[PDB]
């Protein structure tokens, strides 16, 4: 028998449309979605140009609007110029992202003086992300308190990270985060099959310690969230490898693999890939969409999955228990054993939907 | 005519002994902080052994009572391994020292849980301060706010610092923080002239920008501290320079200057080097100490100043205006006019006071 689960969200991909088309566009990088049981996406802001401003902004939404094939919400970047800037275009993002670690010039914060100046300035009633690793994950909390606001932290991937969080949730204080299935399903004990340019990624793989972490403490985890990161094999096992990994079409099959083996439950599950997401993001229900799963079918997953661009996996060789069998959106049957159904364009932004703004109090 | 001073205190030194005595030791250090109108120092942990243990604090209790010549305070720093076991000579101590950046491995802290470990281990009656650059102020105050104690930050150096812990401070969080002289009389602009050895130091010599702020935001900064930090020039010059300036003899010098030229006054200066300091550190009050200064006579920084082993100054070639001429410590002139006339051993562990004890509630 299928399992009927609703439409389930991803709020961290990076689909390289403007401007990194060859490593993946809003039609491939969706089709992948769909694969992988993802009905909405929330896709990051460093393409090329990043989404900093509204130009960039309007200019991704249409390519979104006539490329992608499942729902989605577009983040704004934070820039070291952008602070103040944003207002008019703020409530038509998924939210703002902040890059406080490792990223390119663009969406480099120097200071932490200019991530008070966005907490102060972007609206207080939409959310704000982090990409924030070990202590970085303390110093954004603090910035957070200092103006009397919640943050979200991306791909949570330490030990040292979730206890922090554990912490300050015991403190009351209004932070979500997510983890995705590299943190848990990888570590330090496969970068010698991986190798140094396929295994680069950021945060970096784990220690066995860490990935134990995060599981002990699953119940600190808001969301799961692929940080879908595509790159060629050309680019990964280069000169200089970009760090990050594929993981549209991985996460839900790694996932049912955990539920078939009593890791976790089937609510668990939804929780972190559907309501949570939902809840703290503002994303609206998608009308008559479901994914039908298959939680019997053993199968290993091989050196590329179908639909991403990236054209290489780090879950090669890993034995799953879990398939999407069919995907309905809105209506329209999107997926069906390996075969996507919906065209380019298919795809709304959910921002737009009466249902999908952010409420607010009135001016 | 003179001005008559109260006995100065300098809350961050490094007096290299015990295992680096080639650098400095009690005796020669403390001569250089009586010759620049310091009667009592505090000399933080990370000497060899490092002051991490009970063991490590009588050794070098039992050092500085033999060598030093101006009273003291011994800091204990936190490790990886030392949290939970430090309670019973915790009061004895100046305080609790975090490394939270560069340091060795000793003092090394790998994950912000043992920060945490340490804040709420550590008595809750007594200072903790931390070497903490950048994002890691912002971290380290997210650390103090969730186990609802304070913190003192050692010589910042920069905007981006001064700035967050004003935006603290307007919080009403329990913060306070000192300024090293090299920090607000050398910049960028000096590393033509100290080359890249010399110039190394930890917090690194900031902007123009960086200096300017500070100045600016004079009323954020609680005390003055050297941050005493003796190398050799053999050592400053070599193939691996170590961090760090001696700076004992010259803070005086220099911001007597600068009281001089209207920069901040005299109250300026004694509340950020005397009051500040008793009263964040709980520090005793020295009976018949005090300090007579001359703030008519220009000089020019030498290529050493007469006591400390490191044997050079970033300062060199600086114009000064304000000399110490007599030091009195309780009730012996302790310093006239380049010369010392107290012993090595004349110097007391101001903890060992009944006065110097700092109060708490009862078990
Ligand atoms: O865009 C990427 O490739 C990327 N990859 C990563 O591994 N981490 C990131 O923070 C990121 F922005
Ligand atoms: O001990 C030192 O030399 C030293 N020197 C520095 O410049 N910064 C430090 O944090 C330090 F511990
Ligand atoms: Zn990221
Ligand atoms: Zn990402
Ligand atoms: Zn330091
Ligand atoms: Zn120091």
């Amino acid at each position: 028998k299928l399992v009927r689960l609703p439409g389930l969200i991803d709020v961290h991909v990076h689909l390289r449309e403007p401007g990194g088309t060859h490593k993946e566009d809003f039609a491939s990088g969706t089709a992948a979605a769909l694969a992988g049981g993802i009905t909405m996406v929330c896709a990051m802001p460093n393409t090329r140009p990043p989404i900093i401003d509204a130009p960039a902004l309007a200019l991704a939404q249409k390519l979104a609007e006539a490329g992608a094939r499942c729902d989605f919400a577009l983040f704004l970047g934070a820039s070291s110029e952008n602070a103040g800037t944003l207002g008019t275009v703020a409530g038509s993002a998924a939210g703002l992202k902040l890059y406080l670690n490792e990223t390119f010039s663009e969406l480099r914060l120097d200071s932490v003086v200019q991530w008070m100046e966005h907490f102060e300035t972007w609206p207080s009633h939409l959310p704000i992300v982090a990409h924030a690793e070990q202590q970085t994950v303390a110093a954004v909390l603090m910035v957070a308190q200092l103006t009397q606001r919640s943050v979200h932290i991306c791909h949570v991937a330490r030990k040292e990270e979730i206890l922090l969080i554990k912490a300050a949730k015991a403190r009351g204080l209004p932070v979500t985060c997510e983890v995705a299935p590299h943190h848990l399903f990888l570590s330090h004990d496969d970068l010698e099959r991986l190798g140094p340019g396929k295994g680069e990624v950021r945060p970096e793989l784990g220690s066995r310690q860490d990935v134990e972490a995060l599981w002990e403490n699953m119940a600190v985890i808001d969301c799961f969230a692929s940080d879908h990161a595509p790159h060629t094999l050309e680019e990964k096992c280069g000169s200089r490898p970009p760090p990050g990994f594929p993981g549209l079409e991985t996460m839900l099959p790694l996932l049912l693999t955990a539920v078939s083996e009593g890791r976790l439950s089937l609510d668990d599950l939804l929780q972190r890939l559907h309501h949570n997401p939902r809840r703290i993001f503002h994303l609206p229900p998608q009308e008559d969409t479901y994914v039908e799963v298959d939680l019997e079918h053993e199968w290993t997953i091989p050196s590329h999955m179908p639909f991403s661009k990236a054209h290489w996996t780090p879950f090669e060789g890993q034995k799953v228990k879990g398939t999407v069998r069919r995907v309905v959106l809105r209506g329209e049957v999107a997926y069906i054993d390996g075969q996507v159904l919906v065209p380019p364009g298919y795809g709304q932004d959910v921002r737009k939907w009466p249902q999908g703004a952010v409420p607010q109090l009135p001016p």
